[PDB]
């Protein structure tokens, strides 16, 4: 499958492979912040990484990516809108060549210049491959990114990124602690999605904080020198790397704030 972000391999393509793509429940969404409405019911969100172990970061053409061990509940996400645990996996970022896009979500059709994706599993399937058959399988969490102050916790990413720059390369990454990259309040929106790329299952519950995170210029800037390509394959600066918003269909966007 050679699918990307590209005019001849982008998303307006992917449905050809994947026909899930126009299917009932796609992601992301714009969020209409008029029409999501509060929802009592929604427990507290519980953001458990106190003891997140991270491994490795690595550029896999699509995005950079950093792994942590999910194999037993170190770091997990709970409450909300979830029944059970959702164990941390991994996260990545979807970003822009330009400030004013790179989000998958939008909010009331505003683009950020990034969009972080913290993604867990529910541990009730076993393993990550089951869970992404399972309508429950994951929580993934999303964290929008504007331009602004710089992230202090996000600069030790931004150092390790030219170690990866091509396709295929990784690093280790160890002792990196995920809760530097959250807002200060935990406010979210939520609905039923899918994945965002292929193969787009349909899989996902999906958390969009409310407030979004500030980088500086020059730490998005370095995410825009990654490639998309290959070491010795001619340069494709990875940007862009974002499917727009999807069709609502029949669902509902629930607020957790008044
Ligand atoms: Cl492990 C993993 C890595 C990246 C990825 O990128 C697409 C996306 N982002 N949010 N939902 N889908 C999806 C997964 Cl599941
Ligand atoms: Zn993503």
């Amino acid at each position: 499958h050679h699918w990307g972000y590209g005019k001849h391999n982008g998303p307006e393509h992917w449905h050809k492979d994947f026909p899930i793509a126009k299917g009932e429940r796609q992601s992301p969404v714009d969020i209409d912040t008029h029409t999501a409405k509060y929802d009592p019911s929604l427990k507290p969100l519980s953001v458990s990484y106190d003891q997140a172990t991270s491994l490795r970061i690595l550029n896999n053409g699509h995005a950079f990516n950093v792994e942590f061990d999910d194999s037993q509940d170190k770091a997990v996400l709970k409450g909300g809108p979830l029944d059970g645990t959702y164990r941390l996996i991994q996260f990545h970022f979807h970003w822009g060549s330009l400030d004013g896009q790179g989000s998958e979500h939008t909010v009331d059709k505003k683009k950020y210049a990034a969009e972080l994706h913290l993604v867990h599993w529910n541990t009730k399937y076993g393993d990550f491959g089951k869970a992404v058959q399972q309508p429950d399988g994951l929580a993934v969490l999303g964290i929008f990114l504007k331009v602004g102050s710089a992230k202090p916790g996000l600069q030790k990413v931004v150092d390790v990124l030219d170690s990866i720059k091509t396709k295929g390369k990784s690093a280790d990454f160890t002792n990196f602690d995920p809760r530097g990259l959250l807002p200060e309040s935990l406010d979210y929106w939520t609905y039923p999605g899918s994945l965002t790329t292929p193969p787009l299952l349909e899989c996902v519950t999906w958390i969009v904080l409310k407030e979004p995170i500030s980088v500086s210029s020059e730490q998005v800037l370095k995410f825009r020198k990654l490639n998309f390509n290959g070491e010795g394959e001619p340069e494709e600066l990875m940007v862009d790397n974002w499917r727009p918003a999807q069709p609502l269909k029949n669902r509902q966007i629930k607020a957790s704030f008044k």
